[PDB]
């Protein structure tokens, strides 16, 4: 039985007038493993891969500010926004060298951080990320027409948050196994105040699809591009049929980028943690041995 606990306590950080809530276990010293979630998740979503980590590495795991436990401030929770808690929540931590381990939205803020302080960046492992999708064609078909929906004004925002189908919908699926009753409560919670749904409706509208919106594309590619040039470790994690990156783009970018390893997890769409976690943690967890400190 994959795990429904969260048995981490809670810390919190002052990150520019707000507070955002964290995991943050094991060893003190070496280099920490950061873990970005996305949307609609938090933390939870790598409660069962960070027990893996947690015996050899620090593993610090940040809810987005207005997600999780963070505070929820009357926001548009633009990238931009996600862009500057997340470099001073970074700063406020002391990190230096970090381990990536991103997903979603959270790969869009590890791979830009990464960008702008490459030398920090020691290696990233990443699934379900954000890339640039060229046409709908590049969408999957089977959440084509909700995407297309979740991105107009009225409609989109009746649906996500006056009817928090991101959550009751959308995520279960983003699994291919049914969450439990106590996994979707977990994800609930943060929400149940609809005006806190805000980063649930901005998020989708924030895919940069079809060259909209051009400034989130154009960030898009630039980390691509980064990642490209890099010489760091990369770990990618893909399933089947997946949503963002299916498996034909898996081995594509398996070969394009270097230095890069890429582990199929089995069947999955988008939460891949919640699929196969234990393949998920094990493989980081020895891959970051094979770094060799
Ligand atoms: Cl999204």
């Amino acid at each position: 039985g994959i795990g429904t606990g969260f048995p981490f306590d809670p810390h919190y950080v002052e990150v520019l007038g707000e507070r955002m809530h964290y995991v943050d276990v094991g060893p003190r010293d070496g280099t920490p493993v950061l873990f970005l979630h996305g949307n609609p998740t938090s933390s939870y979503v790598w409660r069962n891969i960070i027990p893996h980590v947690a015996p050899t590495h620090r593993c610090i795991a940040p809810d987005l500010i207005g997600m999780g436990k963070s505070d929820k401030p009357d926001l548009g929770y633009f990238f931009d926004d996600h862009v500057r808690f997340m470099d001073a929540f970074i700063e406020a931590l002391g990190l230096e060298e970090v381990v990536l381990v991103i997903h979603d939205w959270g790969s869009a803020l590890g791979f830009h951080w990464a960008k702008r302080n490459p030398e920090r960046v020691k290696g990233i492992a990443f699934m379900e990320f954000i890339r640039p999708i060229p046409t709908w064609d590049e969408w999957p078909e089977f959440a084509r027409e909700t995407f297309q929906a979740f991105r107009t004004t009225d409609v989109g925002r009746k649906l996500i948050i006056d009817q928090n189908v991101f959550i009751e919908g959308t995520l279960p699926m983003g699994v291919v196994r049914p969450l439990t009753e106590v996994e979707m409560d977990h994800y609930r919670e943060p929400f149940l105040n609809p005006v806190d749904r805000e980063p649930l409706w901005r998020f989708p509208n924030e895919l940069p699809i079809a060259g909209e919106p051009a400034n989130i594309v154009a960030l898009v590619e630039e980390y691509m591009d980064w990642l490209h040039q890099s010489p760091v470790p990369k770990l990618l994690f893909w399933g089947t049929p997946g949503v963002l990156i299916p498996p034909a783009e898996a081995a594509r970018l398996a070969k394009s980028l270097p230095n890069c390893k890429a582990v199929d997890i089995g069947p999955g769409l988008n939460l891949l943690q919640e699929d196969n976690p234990d393949l998920i943690g094990s493989e980081i967890a020895r891959w970051l041995s094979t770094l060799e400190i």
